[PDB]
């Protein structure tokens, strides 16, 4: 929403979020809305992207459930919704919904730093596994 | 510090029901910190899976009777403290505080912080803290 002079929420609103609260935010599904309160005041990640950050499953469920929502959509500093579900070690059945809903399509997608989600797994985790299944 | 005793998220993160099993003996000690942190542990094993979010190792741990579920962090933070910072599901805060984390509600941690304070104003956490009297 209008925050700041841009298209601002932060941790606080998206962790007291619901599913209706998500449906309603449609128009915004593919757009960078959010960032944590200690950083600038530009939004960073989208919805799906803060919601994976703060373990929301129900809103992660719904958001890769739509019809018209980017899995492969990138944060500002050139991050998928796979690379940050891998970096922050999140259940691997989310992992595998991502794939399984077109996330394997961005799956050598590389961030700032030339890292790609398989970068982001560790040595002969059951993440790292998982990746090279959907080709990575 | 030692790395005779510590173990990391990436330990954690691949951690079983079966491994939780075997670490009986240390579930009261601040066993775990992360990579990037100090190399000196910091987290009980409860308090680093619930902040990997390690569901079934969090639903195990939460049944033990042998578990005191008051422990301290090397900061002073309860399992109680950190469920509430990184707004968990609310079963889970329920599930901690029916355990007897109520008996340790207004415990401080050393910044002076309680679970209530860790709370978001107005969350179902935070009137099921005052529930519990906090």
């Amino acid at each position: 929403m209008f925050n700041y002079e841009s298209i601002l929420i932060n941790e606080d609103v998206v962790s007291e979020m619901t599913i209706e609260d998500a449906k309603k935010l449609k128009p915004y599904w593919n757009v960078q809305i959010a960032n944590f309160k200690k950083s600038s005041k530009e939004p960073m990640f989208t919805l799906l992207q803060m919601a994976i950050l703060l373990n929301k499953k129900d809103i992660v469920g719904y958001l890769l459930a739509r019809r018209g929502l980017d899995i492969n959509a990138l944060s500002r500093n050139n991050q998928t919704a796979l690379m940050i579900a891998c970096d922050k070690k999140v259940p691997l059945d989310w992992i595998e919904a991502i794939l399984k809903r077109g996330g394997d399509l961005g799956i050598n997608i590389k961030d700032d730093y030339e890292q790609t989600a398989l970068d982001k797994c560790n040595f002969n985790s059951k993440a790292y596994h998982l990746l090279l299944k959907y080709g990575a």
